C-alpha cells in the first residue's frame, strides 16, 4: 500500500486562539494498542510540541514502569524500541512517520482547536512495509 506524507500545517507557530488552549503547554493523547484483536490503550499527557518519537518513548515509560529502570536504562530501552512502532490516526490512513511537533500534525491541531481527544494507533513499523515486485 502506498503511505502518504506527513499531513502538516506549514508551520509550528501556533496561530493565537490555538496556543491558548494548551495546558501548561502540554495536550492530553489516548494510544491504543491490539494486543485476540482486542484492544489496550494509555492516556497520555505531553508537551505539545513533542515529536511522535517521543510519544512513542513515553508510552515505553509507562510500559516498563514496573521494572524499576534507572533513567540510563530507560533511555537504553526508548534507544532500542521506539523505532520499532509507528502512530497512526484512528480511522484513517495517516500515519506521523517524520520529525515534526504533534501539534504541527493537522489531526492534533485540529484536536486541540476543538477540545478533542486525539485518537491514535500504536503499529508495528513492519505493517507498512510493501512486497519487492
Ligand atoms: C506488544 O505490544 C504492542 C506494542 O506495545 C507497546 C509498544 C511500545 C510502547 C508501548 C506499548 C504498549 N504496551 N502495552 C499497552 N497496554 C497493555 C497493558 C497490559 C497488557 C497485558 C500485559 N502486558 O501483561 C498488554 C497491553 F498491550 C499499551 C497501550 C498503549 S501503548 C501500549
Ligand atoms: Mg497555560
Ligand atoms: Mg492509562
Ligand atoms: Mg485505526
Amino acid at each position: 500500500m502506498y503511505v502518504y506524507p506527513p499531513n502538516v500545517e506549514s508551520s509550528p507557530e501556533l496561530p493565537k486562539h490555538i496556543y491558548n488552549k494548551l495546558d501548561k503547554g502540554q495536550i492530553i493523547v489516548v494510544i491504543w494498542v491490539i494486543v485476540n484483536n482486542d484492544k489496550q490503550k494509555y492516556t497520555l499527557k505531553i508537551n505539545h510540541d513533542c515529536v511522535p518519537e517521543q510519544v512513542i518513548a513515553e508510552a515505553i515509560r509507562k510500559k516498563t514502569r514496573s521494572m524499576l529502570l534507572s533513567s540510563e536504562q530507560l533511555k537504553l530501552c526508548v534507544l532500542e524500541y521506539q523505532g520499532k512502532y509507528i502512530l497512526k490516526v484512528c480511522g484513517c490512513d495517516e500515519y506521523f512517520l517524520e520529525k515534526y511537533p504533534l501539534s504541527q500534525y493537522k489531526y492534533i491541531r485540529s484536536c486541540i482547536m476543538l477540545g478533542r481527544m486525539p485518537n491514535l494507533m500504536l503499529m508495528a513499523k513492519e505493517s507498512l512495509y510493501s512486497q519487492l515486485p
